[PDB]
């Protein structure tokens, strides 16, 4: 994928999440930074980027796609350790019932244990 059409689409996804949570965007990029503030709406647009990207699905990981996107959109220096990520934290969110919360409990989780961490 190019730069340009992975720029877009990333760009496009922030848009739309943006726009059905009316997050505030220091929030959203406080989230690049690991802070994991407990804010409803913040957590949703984390679960509206992994509905997106068809990582989750009604709160549940879906695996494969999370591979795909990963080794789609970064180069192998970076993939590396972020499908470790995944695999990780691959169980984490099992049990969670909010989707919003599942979401957000994934993200702090692939964060942690992964040093090359990018988030739209």
């Amino acid at each position: 994928m190019t730069v340009e059409q992975m720029m877009k689409s990333g760009e496009m996804i922030r848009s739309v999440c943006l726009g059905k949570t009316k997050v505030a965007e220091e929030l959203v990029n406080g989230l690049r930074e690991s802070k994991f503030a407990d804010v409803k709406e913040l957590k949703c647009y984390v679960n509206c980027v992994m509905e997106m990207m068809q990582t989750m699905k009604k709160g549940k990981l879906n695996y494969d796609a999370s591979v795909k996107q990963i080794d789609t959109i970064m180069p192998d220096e970076l993939a590396g350790p972020m499908r470790a990520a995944l695999d990780i934290c691959r169980t984490v969110a099992d049990g969670i019932k909010n989707n919003c919360d599942a979401a957000y409990v994934l993200l702090q989780c692939l964060s942690k244990n992964n040093p090359k961490f990018i988030f739209p």
